[PDB]
């Protein structure tokens, strides 16, 4: 009766979000990867810290897909990460064939589950894994947006020598060079940035820069580590909605999330507000934009369409 | 070593204030009161609950001022609370009286403290202790708008159907009926509540009630109670601008704050949004006001100049 | 989907249940009570307490059983408590009486709950609740020695002047002057109390002085409040038996519990170890007692068949 | 005023280590490494993170020591870890010479810090450190049996199906196969193992495996992931000592601490019970051991010493 996470890559990402099941005490974990050894030691070793912390859940490592049945959330990591000098979209050959045997799988041994799809190019690799896997699209969306805003609050909260927790943040659109910040939505206290830049509590340089500097991140934290990309706030981002669903809590959060009609698209994944619950994706917050932010976000989608042809362009099934 | 908190009060609110300052392990704790046996006996249980949770802290009772020796931080709930039919203002004479003899307290045992007042009516019982204790008006504050805007915050949540964590409301003015929720500057992930009536996620008339009740929430829960007023809320309110000085959060938290010129006031406080950290109050956020909301506030703080007149109308050195 | 915690009394640790059920995320909250406007009041107020601490929870109040509705977790604080002066065996002229109708509105409406009896006199009124609800007997169990023994804990970590998180105590028998401290089975990080003695960390006069303090300390804190019991400890002892139940911990605590040949006994609740998991009582733990702690484990359970008898001596149904 | 913690070593435990201070909100971090880039990177990844679970720490890389100025922990993993084959005894002549450089680095900007070391083989790389940087012994202390006792634990909570918070295991010794688990001073809720095989809640050779698992598991972890060895469990066990010096908790805690004549030893580290505060090491519980617990420890000493030998065998100022 504990709720039962399944892990779907066991890698730097992997390896976070089970530590983080268990402390948070979502549940009991299932790390799965196709290299024989590393889920299960990754297992073992966040077992044996879990007396020193109080959590109690049970973690196995697995390379067969039988053992994530019945699993209430899938988070799949499963492919390859970028190295400097790469963009997101250089993934997609590897990567879609990842989707579609990991698709494959849930489709099998977690039909139920809600899954959240981490693996980049993010919006066309969890449309992709959609399709691939037939789960209703509710029950499948992508983590992004939280992660691009809350690099955006660490630089605001910085800016302004305030706390984290009071910092807001909106970012839509595709998790790649052309996401779309809304500094009008972003907030600290409930105080728009744009008001604040009048009150002169930072310039509009700055706040263009820190709009930059968040479009960048990814890449930011590649050129610092070099071996691989960024994987503790990706981890912290997932399992944020991991959490809204196993405990119902109906957070507001920027997801990659299927649309039917909303922001006036049909049929695509893209970066939108979403409400997580015990039944999936159960709302899209659909805002009104002004010309500038109207601009900038059909460029994102445009971008996630590119990549949806490159997806079509190189596989027979999509 | 550890920090230390003087709970001045060991009623309803103070007994709560503990046992939230132990489950959050912000330090040592003293209870304070004129009743014997009650903050000894309190103190004991919550010390006895500790094993539970896995807290360390010491826990202690007294009647003597000099138990508070060295209190890194002193929160007030000393006094009365009101009965149903009666408005906070009808506490004065009582609570002046208490104001004076816990001001002299600190003054003499616990100077560096940094001291948040609850008693009410609390924009004048603040202004009193700060002139009783003599202690820098950057360490002395009053929770008031962080328990109103934590109300609004809950009706809100409740109307869109959305988690808690990302409501955010400004509540600023006396801790009144003529307090001051600001819609525009309150959101949900961002969104302004004026943009979600525009959007349809509410109406006007909903917003508008929701205002209201917020306005009268301190009666509300007297009305339900009879015996006393609400103490959860306000404990874990205090709570919160306790841990953003211990831990130095710079949280940015409306609070009855201490003015010199900030809103074009001087000389009084009053429910303004200020960032807290180690220094104590360290900043005031000053927002720009619409000839409605300025309205409102110049109204608010007529009242608290009020109060103040009436406290000095009945007290020699004030 | 969330969990349904239900608190059978709204008093002093009815509120401490349900204030800690949220700030632990255990799930939404009912509070029941025949006093109307206090659960409707305390519910309130901790909801809007909840946007402070970020939990996300449902609360209501109500004075009518059909509230309780399909309710995972029974807590029952309904009654009466102790006055200076008295045992808790004179509240059994009211509180049985209690117990018929809580034990009436459970069957009714909650009759798949996991039921914790606080209510006292402890180890009657649970055999009381059991019989008069009908629920299966592992379905049902009383708090008591984890809150005697997290006592002891204190008083141990005091002494010794390290963490409670390090000291262990194994309290047994009747919730009474007689229940029965397990000097030999307490422990400082694994090290018996006994072996402690003899390695001078302690003496056998202090050991003694806190086994005593232990068996008095209901008393104690009735004696420093004068206006009511201890709340704060009862109410976290109760609160950890329920986590385990809803997240499946299994937890090893000493509770009051229906004992079928265990000890010897058969047909009585009695403070034993016990395993708390998702099916409620999963096992008891029979230690071998020596000739002192057998002789002072039956007469703590002739205590108890004397206040059962005592039951029956006033009701026809027992 | 935050307290600050120095990591020394910015790898697979390093990370772990900035993570968990920062989701149990210790300090502000700084990572150090002499691989540039790695610090800086994970540093800003853990700081993006922060928003999503709210807190609030300062985050930072360098490969300057001059950045660990006035630190109030510091924690050493730098060297290199174990591949499948090794023992630890096989990373002396790189790891001391790394110990070197740290102590020079912690004697000049970080002296008044509490350390605890982490480098293999530990018993051995402790003793160095302390000599290098001439800190006193009391604040300098290595981590190991908090780590063997937390995997022996959970292999008990798996074979009697409880909570990993109602088992304890003492382990002292080296860090070694000789480690000492000392099977009458591990419980289940009090209950020694021991008495437990005779209640047949387990078996004699079930235990025995259990006690030679846990002598093997750092190497049943490296030859699972191959690439490296275990790094969730000793970052969490870290981590609660570091916790016990920060917030004086007064942990009894089984680690790599200096014997000036406990336990008939003088000069060494060695794997002991001992108290951490805010004094750092404030207490060594010397317990009374029968014939064979006697033996094994000695024996364990006996490795430690042949180790210390051939440290200073290898440089001239040891
Ligand atoms: N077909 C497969 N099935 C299951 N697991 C797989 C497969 N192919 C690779 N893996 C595993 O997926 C894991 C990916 O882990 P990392 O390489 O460490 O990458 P990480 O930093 O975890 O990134 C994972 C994914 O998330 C995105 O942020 C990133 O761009 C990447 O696409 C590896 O352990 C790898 O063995
Ligand atoms: N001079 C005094 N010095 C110290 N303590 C005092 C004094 N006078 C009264 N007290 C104590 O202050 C405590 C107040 O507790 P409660 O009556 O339970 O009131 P509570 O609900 O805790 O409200 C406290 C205060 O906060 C405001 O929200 C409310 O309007 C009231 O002013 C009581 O225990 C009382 O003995
Ligand atoms: N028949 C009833 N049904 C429902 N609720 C009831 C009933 N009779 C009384 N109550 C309520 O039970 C509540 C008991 O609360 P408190 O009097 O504050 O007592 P508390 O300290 O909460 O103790 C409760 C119980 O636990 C034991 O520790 C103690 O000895 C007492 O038996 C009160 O709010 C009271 O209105
Ligand atoms: N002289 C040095 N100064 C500072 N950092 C150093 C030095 N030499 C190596 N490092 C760094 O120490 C870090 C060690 O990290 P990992 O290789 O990932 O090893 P980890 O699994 O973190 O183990 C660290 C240590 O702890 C023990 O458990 C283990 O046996 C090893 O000795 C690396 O990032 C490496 O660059
Ligand atoms: O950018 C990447 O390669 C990984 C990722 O999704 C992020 O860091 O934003
Ligand atoms: O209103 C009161 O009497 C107590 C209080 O400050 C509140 O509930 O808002
Ligand atoms: O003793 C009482 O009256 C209440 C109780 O159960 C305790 O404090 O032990
Ligand atoms: O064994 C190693 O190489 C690392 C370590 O200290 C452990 O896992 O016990
Ligand atoms: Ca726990
Ligand atoms: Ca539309
Ligand atoms: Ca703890
Ligand atoms: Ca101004
Ligand atoms: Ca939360
Ligand atoms: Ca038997
Ligand atoms: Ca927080
Ligand atoms: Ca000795």
């Amino acid at each position: 009766a504990r709720s039962k996470i399944a892990l779907i890559g066991a890698g730097q990402i992997g390896g976070t979000l089970a530590h983080l099941a268990g402390l948070k005490e979502l549940g009991d974990v299932v790390l799965f990867d196709i290299v024989d050894g590393v889920p299960q030691g990754k297992a073992l070793d966040i077992a044996e810290s879990a007396p020193v912390d109080g959590f109690d859940a049970k973690y196995s490592g697995a390379s067969d897909y039988s053992a994530i049945a019945g699993a209430d959330v899938v988070i799949v990591t499963a492919g390859v990460p970028r190295k400097p000098g790469m963009s997101r979209d250089d993934l997609i050959g590897i990567n879609l064939k990842v989707m579609e045997a990991v698709g494959a799988g849930i489709k099998e041994h977690a039909p139920d589950a809600f899954v959240i799809c981490i693996t980049n190019p993010l919006d066309a690799m969890v449309w992709a894994l959609q399709k691939f896997s037939g789960l209703p699209t509710n029950k499948v969306v992508g983590m992004a947006g939280v992660l691009d805003s809350a690099r955006f609050r660490h630089f605001l909260a910085e800016e302004f020598g305030v706390s984290v927790e009071d910092v807001t943040a909106f970012v839509l659109g595709g998790h790649g060079d052309d996401m779309v910040p809304l500094t009008r939505y972003s907030t600290v206290a409930g105080v728009p940035l744009t008001d604040l830049v009048k009150l002169g509590w930072t310039t509009q340089e700055k706040l263009d820069a820190m709009v930059e500097r968040t479009r960048k991140g990814g890449g930011e934290i590649v050129n610092l580590l070099k071996t691989g990309s960024a994987f503790y706030a990706p981890a912290a981002s997932a399992i944020a909605m991991a959490e809204s669903y196993l405990r119902d809590k109906k957070r507001v959060l920027p997801c990659a999330a299927y649309l039917d009609g909303q922001y006036g698209i049909d049929g695509l994944y893209v970066g939108v507000p979403v409400v997580i619950g015990e039944n999936g994706v159960e709302r899209v917050l659909e805002v009104t934009f002004n010309d500038d932010e109207k601009a900038m976000f059909e460029k994102s989608v445009n971008s996630v369409k590119g990549l949806i042809e490159a997806c079509k362009s190189v596989n027979d099934k999509l």
